[PDB]
């Protein structure tokens, strides 16, 4: 009997679709379905910005606690084990417990706890708190898209259901605008009563997470989804939620409610301790969600399952790429432009004479003062190595970025400076007065600032030339059809004798990285919106979850192998 | 009664063009299109490097045959201003004279004073040259764009008329690519007359006119259009250029002999002192376009116009970007660079070694030198204030960029300078005067040379680049629904604003700009294929060229606007384009 049960559940699925699409159509105009774009956009764009901050912004921004090399590169893997394990959980959470109610508790958990990781402090509270924000925002992608396909129409579906790269995109262009305007500007943080000079780096974290409020706020008057009602049997619920969207309907042109309501009833008879209890409920959530991983997993999507498993395999490669790979390349890129603006003082000091031109950008190497005295002089990125004054009385020397190693001093004192005792490392105290001085502070990241803020210019321009990439590339493959190879391939040949020509400048690099960006991601949308058509609805969330999680568990190990394999 | 004619002529105009069409159909496609479709492209090509050559190559006016900055700014806009009264003018009249010989004379125009322009040495005069050549270049666009309408059905329409941006861009990158080749290096630039210099610049512009004359020999070759043969009452020669476009079309597919008869059937129903003559042809003409103008305003057309308008409107702020924004930012970057990179040296005091090396940027405050026997000094780009120089004389020295003001020579002549007195002011002078000069025409031979090669060098890259891109954008575009090519020109203008209020880098604003001008030329054209197909042919060229020079406006009123108040106002424009863009939210998308 169990084929014959299979069988017949089989066939109640299949007029159970026929059915849903029947009130798709009966809908009428799909402007709702602009709504709920609309409305959802802000869940990607907060995944979007998160997918940024932890690819970009994590490595960086920690110079405040100074954490080690393998704690610093390493926290992006532990925030990608954290997105994925939430991506597996609440993925295979997410056909049982409510997409709606599922979708508000994914956004509040993580933009509640990125609100209160703003303003702590703790070297290893900061990792345990972007785990968090991890966990919660890493189920936002299966929840949405599956949220999403609910609504909109079996005819409709490519079209408007691929046309979600938008969001994520001017996501992750906002908050790399965010990245490039807070981080520099000290302006933002001004305050009373904290005597906290941190950078602005925990304002930009709350600055970021706002469009998950901005979500929070969208979607609290959004109703539920209805085929999850239905595939719970429900009847009123997914009754009111299809009356409430045909409203909209209603008022644009009136259409016969009613007699859709007769449908709807017709299609209805035809598909028919608090702790201890916590646990007790847990059990058998767990068991189902293990239950339904092993028989999607049995002979009826096996070989299609294991089919996508290789193809975001291949696929997962410009995944890990555009998020983590490249950004080495930039970085080096960038520092090597700024190697080329810093100069070398062997010392210009001349006999008998009075310095006070404004001075930036130093590193010193035998630059002694014979018995100079200087008043006035401005001194700006400070480094002084072997290049010990004598008899330097300096005052209104206002001075800043001070860093100091191997170096000493024989009767020279400072006023109104940047120099503290902290930062003195591997170095000799030898007349390190700086009595009635301005007070110094630990460098910090104030060394890595400059090198911060043009960075995220960088790689905010980047994202932002990603977008016209996009529109071209999600044109291509949502209307050519059956023959997109042909247009791919002219594709891909233009832009490579378009960076080979344009290869005599160092905006080749960045025109490259953006055209095969945009190529990858409008890929992940052709993905997305064919693996949407291809599963069915009773297990498709799961679905999505597992390839979700696959592909973070692939990106991390494309860097965890090539750290150790080429270096 | 008038309403009864006027509703039988419109009905007989619509039957007309009904069997225009079939017999447009009956031709086919085949080498005769592709043909015109580079001899027109000759016409865009030259029309790209006149743009190019307003754009980009404004610098020119302060590099050679120096003048007053007062003169300098007439340069972008005079020419814009000749490309309005040529649209205006020459729409009006190819919908009364005929395309083509309106687009003959138009080209003609444009080479002749092209080539006058080059030659010419006085700037009144080479103002004036460039205005009519701008004047006559001005009639390409939207006379090309009627003239090989008239000759193509819905069948492949679209794509085909798409494609003439391949030829507009390329024309750019010629342009640039001689810019490259020629302004820097003066080897190439032939100083063949002893006593007729010749500067690069004067060379590179007599080059750039290369594309104008060949499309005039190329292009009358070609046809009229048989539409305008068919309104007034020329019926033979559009049944024979039916049947010659029908016989190039057969021997790529099809037997020509059997649709000969066809056709002719077809074809057969449309069938049988200078001051006075000058004053009837003006009374005639101007009174012929005005009554078209006011007639395009009628209930006939009214709401299309209203709209068509505000959709340019939507235009006219990325054809800013791409042609004038982007040369301006990067030559005040490179400008702003140069002010950066400067180089202060007391003196070079070497013992008892000669000077014979070649060094630039030199720019000395506060220098005392000691007496010494100089010799094998070389000036280029070097400027001098606050010093002394005592027993510094040279024989023969070469001079360029040279301002000194403050500091005095003592005993000290130099021999072969460009210097004059309005350089060198406010400042004292013993036993000093600088004679056997060539003092006269002020020439700044490599004046910002190094900077000018790499101008044109990232302007070459630039467009070059842009070009494979246009290649992929244009061919995307097809696949973009007809009705939601309008949406893509918004987002791209959007998207334009954004990148145009984000950009503040070098290589920044060249990779962006260079990304975004593929798909925002891609989607330039659509609305010329919009205004093509809504607007009829005996009303099509007045009033494409009419909207065209509305875009002229908007583009000459933005630079109005940089040239009165810029700097502080970087970011006004971008805000009223966006607030534009979002007020026409209904426009774009009502397409009756």
């Amino acid at each position: 009997p169990g084929g014959r049960g299979e069988a017949q559940r089989r066939k109640e699925r299949e007029e159970l679709a026929q059915q849903y699409e029947a009130i798709l159509r009966e809908c009428g105009h799909g402007r709702f379905q602009w709504t709920l774009y609309f409305v959802l956009g802000l869940a990607l764009m907060a995944d979007g910005v998160e997918v940024f901050v932890v690819g970009f912004v994590l490595p960086s921004a920690e110079k405040d606690m100074c954490l080690s090399d393998s704690n610093k590169g390493m926290l992006g893997l532990i925030v990608y084990l954290g997105m994925m394990v939430g991506a597996f959980l609440w993925g295979g959470l997410a056909d049982r417990l409510g997409r709606r109610q599922c979708l508000l508790i994914s956004l509040s958990v993580n933009s509640v706890f990125a609100f209160f990781s703003s303003f702590v402090q703790g070297y290893g509270t900061f990792l345990f708190c972007r785990l968090l924000s991890g966990v919660g925002i890493g189920g936002s992608i299966p929840i949405v898209f599956s949220y999403f396909s609910e609504f909109l129409a079996q005819e409709k579906r490519g079209e408007h259901l691929s046309w979600l790269c938008m969001f994520w995109m001017i996501g992750g262009v906002y908050a790399a605008a965010m990245a490039w305007a807070i981080i520099p500007h000290y302006g933002w943080s001004f305050q009373m009563g904290s005597a906290y000079q941190f950078h602005s780096w925990r304002v930009f974290v709350l600055v970021c997470a706002f469009p998950s409020v901005f979500a929070i706020g969208a979607l609290t008057t959004q109703p539920e989804s209805p085929r999850f009602f239905l595939e719970n049997g429900k009847h009123d619920e997914a009754w009111m939620v299809l009356k409430q969207v045909h409203d909209t309907n209603m008022r644009a042109k009136g259409h016969p409610e009613r007699v859709f309501s007769v449908t709807h009833i017709k299609t209805i008879h035809q598909e028919d301790t608090w702790y201890q209890r916590w646990g007790v409920r847990a059990l058998s959530l767990g068991g189902q969600v293990w239950g339904n991983f092993l028989s999607c997993f049995g002979p009826e999507y096996r070989r299609i399952t294991l089919m996508m498993m290789g193809v975001w395999f291949t696929m997962s490669f410009s995944y890990y790429g555009l998020t983590v790979w490249f950004p080495d390349m930039i970085r080096h890129l960038q520092a090597v432009d700024y190697a080329s603006r810093t100069k070398v003082f062997p010392g210009e000091r001349v006999e008998h004479v009075t310095f006070n031109f404004t001075l930036e950008n130093q590193i010193h190497r035998g630059g002694q003062y014979f018995n100079d005295k200087f008043i006035g002089l401005r001194l700006k990125s400070v480094s002084f190595e072997d290049s010990l004054f004598e008899e330097c009385y300096f005052e209104d020397v206002t001075s800043s970025n001070t860093f100091f190693r191997n170096c000493t001093f024989i009767n020279t004192v400072f006023y109104n400076t940047d120099l503290f005792e902290y930062k003195f490392v591997n170095s000799r105290l030898i007349n390190s007065t700086f009595l009635h001085n301005k007070e110094g502070c630990p460098l910090d990241v104030t060394g890595t600032g400059e090198g911060a803020y043009m960075v995220y210019f960088v790689s905010f321009l980047g994202t932002l030339a990603v977008l016209p990439g996009n529109i071209v590339s999600a044109l291509l493959m949502d209307k050519i059809g059956r023959l997109r190879m042909l247009a791919g391939s002219s594709v891909m040949s233009c832009v490579s004798c378009f960076f080979l020509s344009f290869g005599n400048s160092e905006s080749a690099m960045i025109a490259l990285l953006c055209l095969f960006g945009g190529v990858s991601i409008a890929s992940w949308n052709a993905l997305d919106v064919l693996t949407v058509e291809l599963y069915p609805s009773d297990k498709r969330t799961t679905a999505f979850g597992f390839l979700n999680a696959l592909c973070k568990l692939a990106a991390v190990l494309g860097i965890s192998i090539f750290t150790s394999f080429v270096g």
